[PDB]
């Protein structure tokens, strides 16, 4: 199509717009003062929802320029999620303060190429700065704690999370799985996470979490790559009258026989889905022989001649449940003998830290979740905040919590008061990441109907762990009142709106369709 | 879609104009001089009715913002009917007059956020205020009481409902069917009743009470999980050829069996439907028995091995009626023998108050009403009446009556009269609730034509049960003079106006799709 | 939809606007000067008119509000035909003048509710007081009388109705079927009616009655509920194959045979219809019997264990026609023994009112009447007429004659002049409703061209049945003159106007769908 | 000719719009670190000014109402200037606070005449107080000070009007014209 195209200071306008209605409406649900946005769905009823992303990933615009503004920030907010699990308005909010602050040097006569240099330095010294002020995150206090502030206030999920982790360890294997009744449950039971993601979007059953999970399978353990879909029928035909679904591990699953796969399950006759063998080389080849005695399965490799086609369900494994995400697969509960799993764990312990890497994923088991709710709305709702959390843990847990009430950001702010870069641009680039770093402070407090400079004024003349309780409209020690952001999401939020954010500030032309 | 959004007073306007439309609609038909709303319909002919949340469902308006006031309010009333089955008027008429108030005190200045805290506050004291003027509702007056209120006045339904509960007990189980001539009548017959709905709002054959009626259907009850629907067809085809529905009793159906069966039923062969097994546990093992015996019928477990393939029609329950809704299932008159049941009865009396609901439930029987009438259609319509009441009655049995003519709810305004909240603008808060509790009894008044803040002085300079009687214009004892409303249906009303209208008045911007 | 929503004033000046079109269009055909109006019908030729409740029903306006005044009023002109069968016009007439006069009397400050109970009391005494001057309708003068107004002024109708009734009695059953030649035929036959009407709409094969013929059917006599449809096929196949249509009496017939039945005749093999059997529990036991005794047909019964998939042909019952219609079925010439009729009329005899009526019913056959005409048009034509007249004689009967030229209503309005109300806003709305019962004989002048205010004027200087001759154009007794309306019809014409008008006037606004 | 008439809160609304478009313009000048107002005059060439009346005498607005806003707050700048000959916008910007805080109470449901009692109350007392903190001014030192303040932060015409006063006298005249040198 015929394209528009806008110059410097008109395309800038328009960018900016576009990013203050997605900034906007992220916006007005920061903080405990935080208010919801509805969001219409013709589908169903619509969504009363306060999570930052949620309400991004909806807004487009109609003015096609506008629009390209906020498809654009749309990526912090949606990229903070992936990876921290929360944060996701303070990222969106940070993003729209350092474009704002940019632009306007932009229209100074600064050079946008420096002013990102600036930004980006001080954004790679605040994150070092984080790392020196968190605590960390080890003991369960730090794990319950970050976990209940992710899940949004609800100490009962920070608490599960300690608990879990203090079970089968950091490093352990947890799932999730909606609630039977009205309790949550966590259970320890015979497996196995790796890092592997589904060969196809298209095997999600569960379009919520944007996950695969598959109830009591069948499981497949291949040793070469699977093009062709001849060699499935035997298998795949005496699992379609078995009733049950059918994961595959295999080297890979190329087009020709994932392609039949994928239109095989959705609108098809049998659910099953497929994931890489974890590793790669020799790895791969022992380290799947551990799923197949977790699992009580067989290998079907070539070096033994064992061929697809001569292979039953008595050559298959299985677990209770499995959930397969865009890179992790988790297997629960394999019927693998408590003989077998044993005997190759002493196999192990003889034979080292790639090693003992495959020890602990095997010797080990997988904790389980179930969220209690009264209602299934609740229910399946809790249960996602879940998973977030749980999440942002795990990364907190990597690399602890911080001051919250966004004082963190501010604290490291005066730290970098005295940042200076390769020439004058690069210094204006710096100060408009500092003063961008107050940010979720000013939003939290204008959000609760208060004079939001007058905040700030007087955190910044404290020090430490000083900062405003919005809840409760007093000053004080942030982490004694217990409120605490985990280190991994303030992090995230800041590398990502400033990666989002640098670029956008660089921007002289724009091309799109005509209206 | 590109999206309009509105901020600050603009979008409040907007939104109000909403909500007036819709409550100017309801509130025509408050009181005994309430007049009635037409209702289009392409289908039928029109509908005239008086019942405030039939009005509500149905309006819908064009500019998009106005459209988002009307939806939102639309749940007062429609929440008030889910609960109460009455009230749903006043429901949307106090909601009107909070918002109202409340705008106008955010357009000067106050926090919303705390008239909103003001507003919970004063109604948490309200209802605490209410239960105290309840005379309770126990006696078979009260009870008739309430109900031929809640039935419109007419006081022979009332009365059936008194003498039903008088039957088998307050908490004995009554049901409704058409009535076969034009008298009522009340039998009691050989039945239990559980909290469990429908599987999928599909089942529905009633489009009207938004129920599941079964004319004397077999009862399949099953220990495990539906998922396959293979194990289906032994019984399923059996009672295909019985001409006869079926009910099925089980730990769940899975959408693999549920979703074939819901097409099979709407546009399919044999109607049927299916409610989760009551209780969890230990409990849904002998509870599930209890049924058994009362049906006449067997219980599939899987402890001793019997599968759904190898079961007859003789293994199944069977019943003459049964009725399922959103969340509640009642089977009546069961085939099971007079021995087999009173042997049960003194096998659980032997073996303690989780056991006596059982008992309750079984020994006990389920009473029957056959609402009479003139006409097909009043017939039908007098019937729902009934049903209603009858809720509001159970409701009010459980937490009585308070004086009508919403005086109740003027009176306890003066009891508030000295209640505060943490600072000023939660004190506008509260006054903005108490000033709206005068607003049932005004609109009373003004749809009598006469003067509605001279009536409300008067009532105001007097005290306890003193009110207008609107329908034979002077004042007197409204209890004395027969208008009661029961405590559920006031209170409800109260809570679910407050909480829609509490969160609208935070409303600082709206995000809709453009004209 | 969107909806449009007026208020007072507005909403009101529109609706009237609404009814006047209305009004207007059928006011052209009242009276002996009465003209005609044309109905265009795609369909066919378009229809040449008199007849009030015709031009009605085609009434349906732009303006949608103006529409829903229109859609109201045509209510009046509809239940008038239903009721009476004539006075359709006068109704309408009526209708349109109390809501003139009460509208503008809102327009005053009057209080709408009251209007409304002045108008309601005022018609509750017209009543009573139309009882009064009616002579009554006994003598075969009166009978035939009333007839050949309501049919028109044809004389040769009112005749044969005088005729049959004195023929099988007031209470004997006659019925219409279409002339063979030019000469109207009155027979009685070996028959029975009873109150029951059609189970749907769809079995109507005579579109200008609304009614179904059946000419010589089998009538089948069953006394279960039909649900199913599989014990219909051994009979339904069996007079399939012998040509003939087929009658099902029973205790009902439930959706499932019934909409398989309902569209197995339009569009479908063999044409059938089915009725509810008369009365409930005990009698239906016996009455059922009766009609068997009388088509010679037999009785399926449950308690004897006869199923419908075991019954011939020659079980079945048979008779020359069959009308059924909205609430009555009648039969006509059935083959039953004149011994096996006679034997079970002294078994009766034998057997107070309740068998009186059966015994009326059965001995006694029944009454036809052929429609004798020149052309297909007029003879068919003719025969509806008839059938209208009979009506109101049957009503006129139960309930005589009165002055026509609308002097009977001018009567009542005098005797009515001292009538009052509580309060005197009922008693404008009693004065209008007086002034409002001028109006037929108002318009019957204004059709003549002639000045109405001043023949009323001295009508009402007369006294009991002096009246207007529109005809001749001179004064006198209008008894003496042959000018007589059936009392039912008069009272029915006012009650039904009152009734609409009465709820419009009180109409404060309006809700519609957007233009 | 035909007249407009608004009620409530519509006339109010209104009224603030063009007090607000005044005080917005007349506000920016206010201090040592204020700007300037740029005012067109079809005449000569534009002017350039930081004094406070000047700005708020070319403000007419379009919509009637709002306009009527504006001419009237408009007297306040107009009439500090004829009695003090300073102050013009901190009277402007202490009238739309009076204003802007007025009309929220009055949105509150206050009673607008109480309201001004009140206020007027207030300044009463506001004035006696002011006496009381005044110390008096007379000598060369503090003269020179309300003279630099008023002059923008300009020390020179401080100096310049404290020596004048220094020398005519209490009972003597200072007039002001243009030099022509650069001093």
């Amino acid at each position: 199509a015929a394209k528009d195209v806008k110059f410097g200071n008109d395309a800038r306008v328009k960018m900016l717009r576009g990013v203050n209605v997605l900034a906007d409406a992220v916006k007005v649900t920061l903080g405990p003062k935080g208010r919801n946005v509805v969001l219409d769905k013709s589908f169903g009823a619509p969504t009363i929802t306060k999570d930052g992303v949620s309400v991004a990933r909806e807004i487009e615009l109609e003015d096609k320029f506008e629009n390209m503004g906020a498809q654009m920030v749309k990526e912090v907010a949606s990229k903070a999620n992936d990876a921290a699990g929360d944060g996701t308005t303070t990222a969106t909010v940070l993003a729209q303060a350092i474009i704002t602050e940019g632009l306007k040097a932009v229209a100074a006569g600064m050079n946008p190429m420096d002013l990102k240099r600036g930004i980006d330095k001080a954004v790679t010294a605040a994150v070092e700065e984080l790392k020196a002020l968190s605590v960390p995150c080890s003991d369960s206090k730090a794990i319950a704690q970050v976990g209940t502030i992710s899940a949004n206030s609800d100490e009962t999920v920070g608490k599960l999370i300690a608990e879990a982790m203090d079970k089968v360890g950091k490093e352990g294997v947890i799932t999730v799985e909606d609630g039977t009744g009205l309790q949550d449950e966590l259970d320890v039971v015979e497996g196995m996470q790796f890092d592997r993601g589904y060969l196809s979007p298209y095997f999600i059953n569960k379009p919520e979490t944007g996950a695969v999970e598959l109830e009591s399978p069948f499981i497949l353990l291949a040793d070469k790559k699977i093009s062709n879909i001849r060699e499935m029928l035997p298998v795949l035909e005496a699992v379609a009258k078995a009733g049950k679904p059918l994961l595959i591990i295999a080297e890979d699953v190329e087009g020709e026989a994932l392609a039949t796969l994928v239109v095989n399950t959705m609108r098809g006759i049998v659910k099953v889905a497929a994931v890489k063998a974890p590793g790669f080389g020799d790895r791969r080849k022992a380290m799947l022989q551990d799923i197949a005695t977790l699992t009580g399965g067989t290998v079907i490799s070539e070096e033994i001649g064992m061929e697809l086609e001569k292979a039953t369900l008595e050559d298959l494994g299985q677990a209770k449940r499995v959930v397969i995400n865009k890179d992790t697969t988790t297997i629960i509960d394999g019927v693998g003998e408590e003989a077998a799993i044993q005997g190759r764990v002493a196999q192990i312990r003889q034979q080292r830290e790639k090693l003992q890497e495959r020890v602990a994923k095997l010797a080990g088991g997988v904790a389980v979740i179930k969220v209690g709710a009264a209602t299934e709305v609740e229910m399946k709702e809790k249960k996602a905040r879940v998973e977030d959390a749980l999440h942002a843990t795990r990364a907190a847990v990597e690399e602890g919590v911080v001051a919250g009430g966004g004082v963190a950001l501010i604290r490291v702010a005066s730290k970098l008061a005295d940042l200076r870069g390769q020439n004058e641009d690069q210094n204006v680039g710096i100060k408009v990441a500092l003063r961008a770093m107050e940010a979720p402070l000013r939003q939290i407090v204008l959000n609760c109907g208060e004079e939001p400079s007058v905040v700030a004024n007087t955190v910044k003349g404290g020090d430490g762990n000083y900062g405003y309780n919005a809840a409760t409209e007093e000053y004080g020690n942030m982490i004694d009142m217990g409120i605490l952001d985990p280190t991994k999401v303030t992090r995230s939020a800041l590398q990502y709106a400033a990666s989002v954010a640098g670029l956008m500030i660089t921007t002289e032309c724009m091309v799109t369709d005509l209206p």
